[PDB]
């Protein structure tokens, strides 16, 4: 399941995928330098996902798979996009975009995609 605390940490691709995405570079740079932390609350179907960036500002965000949902996108963007389960992943898709999240070994793992490139993430869990 995708529940407890993460740190992320280790990442690919990260400044292209951001800029693809179209995120201003003051905040690309200092998001890097900043290790993400993470928090996840699985709830059978629902879930309360939550992020820590670009000086720990928290964010909430949310979704029950299969559903459509609405999906913050920082401070600024926003859009609507379907979260999905998979088996042990955690799918989700959206315009011209798409990733699949995953546990592996007992970690956060993940393998986005945007454009024409990858975007692995690691992410350590803890609590
Ligand atoms: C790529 C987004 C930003 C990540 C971030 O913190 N970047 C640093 C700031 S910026 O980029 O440099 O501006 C994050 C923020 C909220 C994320 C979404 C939310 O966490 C809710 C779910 C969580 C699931 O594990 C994956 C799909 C997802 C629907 C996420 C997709 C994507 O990872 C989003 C949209």
């Amino acid at each position: 399941a995708f529940t407890g605390k993460f740190e992320m940490e280790s990442e690919k691709n990260y400044d292209e995928f951001m800029k693809l995405l179209g995120i201003s570079s003051d905040v690309i740079e200092k998001a890097r330098n900043f290790k993400i932390v993470t928090e996840v609350q699985q709830d059978g179907q629902d879930f309360t996902w939550s992020q820590h960036y670009s000086g720990g500002h928290t964010m909430t965000n949310k979704f029950t798979v299969g559903k459509e949902s609405n999906i913050q996108t920082m401070g600024g963007k926003t859009f609507k996009a379907t979260v999905q389960m998979e088996g042990g992943k955690l799918v989700v898709n959206f315009p011209n975009y798409h990733q699949t999240s995953e546990i592996v070994g007992d970690k956060l793992v993940e393998v986005s995609t945007i454009g024409g490139v990858t975007y692995e993430r690691v992410s350590k869990r803890l609590a």
